[PDB]
């Protein structure tokens, strides 16, 4: 409908894929070369499906901050036969709060979806399930499961990954440039 909607269009157009594990339907945001994320309670395996192709898993790895918390992002490295558009130069350098950000999903059960959620607090430490979190975005809109893996933008900006909710705000892991350095 505007600027917002049109930058969050362009990612998901090009940068996700349908990731399954054993543990449900995930949108999974492509970042460079076969490298992609997605929340760590996926419980990614050995084996994964990406557009209900069987995929094996080069690597995946469970992100921590050096406080030994979780960060609930995990890296993925996919054994497919494409690379995804780099797009680490819209990844943030620092921690931040931000304006007017998208929600985008895109899952069998949720296609083509796009959610203006507002102002973006940096919130800090969630327990998120019972486990204590670092680096939450916080957004006023009452997301619902199917929405996690989600992509979270600002014009010109990927910020996060929808990771869960409380009924009346949502929660992202931050995406941070330094996570893809190579």
């Amino acid at each position: 409908m505007g600027p917002g909607f049109d930058f969050a269009q362009a990612i998901m157009k090009k940068n996700t894929v349908i990731a399954r594990t054993e543990k449900g339907e995930f949108t999974m945001l492509g970042v460079y070369d076969r490298v992609a994320v997605i929340p760590t309670h996926a419980s990614v395996g050995e084996i994964i499906y990406i557009n209900d192709v069987e995929t094996r898993v080069l690597d995946a790895c469970a992100l921590r901050d050096l406080t030994d918390t979780n960060l609930e992002i995990t890296i993925v490295k996919l054994d497919r036969n494409q690379k995804f558009r780099d797009i680490r130069h819209f990844l943030p350098r620092c921690e931040d709060d931000y304006n007017d950000a998208v929600l985008s999903v895109h899952t069998s059960k949720f296609p083509n979806m796009y959610i203006p959620v507002g102002q973006v607090t940096n919130y800090g430490f969630l327990n998120l399930g019972g486990t204590p979190t670092h680096r939450i975005l916080m957004y006023n809109f009452p997301t619902r499961a199917g929405q996690c893996g989600g992509v979270v933008t600002t014009t010109g900006k990927v910020i996060g990954i929808h990771v869960g909710g409380n009924g009346a705000q949502g929660f992202a892991a931050m995406l941070l440039h330094s996570y893809f350095t190579d």
